DNA sequence: CCCGGACCTGTGACAAATTGCCCTCAGACGG
DNA sequence: CCGTCTGAGGGCAATTTGTCACAGGTCCGGG
């Protein structure tokens, strides 16, 4: 299946998409890729990629395309993904025009297969997938330790998940079950503690 | 000695959002 | 021209995600 590479300016940059725009977002850096800024998408091909019906895919592709207007990315200096608005010429048929200014932050590199992360629901997990790949060794295994407030600029996770418990229970945990239940990883974590803060996670796996 | 207060934890409610499904009907194409 | 495969719309209930009040742990420094 396709190989998703990218810049690690990008996976570790700071922005909000939903699953369905960083579905997207993956064709576009593999437009990119093999190779202006002009790229386009099939209902069609779309739909039998992540096995949807074209009416889903349509409403997919539609909704996701008109959130990205006045979103933004920073590197850690702030662009805007579109500078004008998507438009069907055909039927079937979506052409867009990303920020030519992004194409050197997308091509010290980060690397996964489109199957790994196709099943995936929640889309801070789809990031905390690729922030581990960029850690990854050939055989499969690695392990990293990730500041909580790097955590929570870079992934932007929602203004109540700085009460602890409420950033246990419905991220961490949740992430860490479907990653085990979803990919061809094994995942376990362990708190790093200075007083009665928690201030890191770290994060060990192994492949298969 | 024990206090109220400033910290920490996990859980129960509810509100807002997202999931995969379903139904209708006209466009584009080829048979 | 019509029968069929697409895909652009309109909706739903069942789950997940996002928010906050309240019980219950610790240690400190004042009473
Ligand atoms: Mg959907």
């Amino acid at each position: 299946s396709p190989r998703i590479v990218q810049s690690n300016d990008l996976t570790e940059a700071a922005y909000s998409l939903s699953r369905d725009q960083k579905r997207m977002l993956y064709l576009f850096v593999d437009q990119i890729r093999k190779s202006d800024g002009i790229c386009e998408i099939h209902v069609a091909k779309y739909a039998e990629i992540f096995g949807l019906t074209s009416a889903e895919a349509s409403k997919d592709i539609r909704q996701a395309l008109k959130s990205f207007a006045g979103k933004e990315v920073v590197f850690y200096e702030s662009f805007p993904w579109f500078i004008k608005p998507a438009h069907s010429p055909s039927r079937g048929l979506y052409s867009v025009h990303i920020n030519p200014y992004l194409i050197p932050f997308f091509i010290r590199f980060t690397q996964f297969r489109l199957s790994e992360t196709k099943e995936i629901t929640n889309p801070y997990a789809m990031r905390l997938y690729e922030s581990l790949c960029q850690y990854r060794k050939p055989d499969g295994s690695g392990i990293v330790s990730l500041k909580i407030d790097w955590i929570i600029e870079r992934y932007q996770l929602p203004q109540s998940y700085q009460r602890m418990p409420d950033f246990r229970r419905r991220f961490l945990q949740v992430c860490v079950n479907e990653i085990n239940s979803r990919t061809p990883m094994r995942l376990s974590y362990i708190e790093k503690k200075k007083g009665r803060q928690t201030t890191h996670i770290v994060f060990s796996f192994r492949d298969i």
